[PDB]
């Protein structure tokens, strides 16, 4: 702490932005999943695996915009944790198909529920004309990002 | 891959496309700072660091919205890697005070030229109205989600 000025050579904040609001909810999701062993992105996989049963590890990776390795880490250790079982694909015989167990099917409810009680605190005292606004230019930061993504990748 | 629809009871995207956003900026980065050992997030440490010179693990973490475990982890590797020098604090016996080496003051300047690199992406296709637009609900948004971790944390 001291006097401060902005930094005049950063075109930009809104990724310092994005970093401080993403950080800050997924601290926050480390407290309300620590009990579930389900944080540090965990919850994450997790409900993309429920939502699509028998996604793979390389289409799980796509979707989420992450590699491989950081995906294969993930699965161990939710199989591990009893959440998610995988097996291997009859077609290709290098790939495995991740499905949800029993106990996980309880757990998706729950992290459902806490996302739109994060959605909520995230909208505090928005407008409906500024949720739609937001969310869209969202959509169009991502899609550029995504693009560069599938090229640098 | 098969036939999908709508997630109906998700209130809101928005969370979804910003966790997509940050993935695929940290993924891209993970790419461009491998040869300089600067991935997972080293690269953000490091850069508040050498804007704020001085700078505690206890500010540094309430700067970034993570937990001192977080820090402390990232703080151990940079000093390895030679970017930071950490000394105890004259007042508090158990702060320390961070410091840029001067390794890193050059690499400074390529960070955030990077992050311009990764801004003009963001906003490919942006007129100065969406980029104000966007940039000011964001803002907005972040300061909910502190406001939460603040209280949680």
């Amino acid at each position: 702490r001291g006097s401060h000025m902005l930094i005049k050579t950063l075109d930009s904040n809104i990724l310092r932005e994005v970093g401080t609001l993403s950080r800050a909810v997924n601290s926050i999701n480390d407290i309300k999943y620590k009990e579930l062993k389900l944080q540090k992105g965990q919850f994450t996989f997790l409900t993309r695996i429920c939502e699509n049963p028998g996604i793979n590890l390389v289409e799980l990776s796509n979707m989420l915009k992450v590699d491989k390795a950081t995906t294969t880490k993930a699965i161990q250790k939710l199989i591990k944790a009893g959440y998610v079982d995988k097996k291997q694909d009859k077609f290709d015989k290098r790939g495995y198909n991740l499905t949800p167990t029993d106990k996980s099917l309880e757990v998706y409810e729950l992290i459902i529920e806490e996302e739109n009680r994060s959605i909520e605190i995230c909208f505090d005292n928005f407008t409906d004309e500024e949720k739609q606004v937001v969310t869209k230019l969202l959509e169009k930061m991502s899609k550029n990002v995504e693009n560069e993504w599938f090229k640098v990748k």
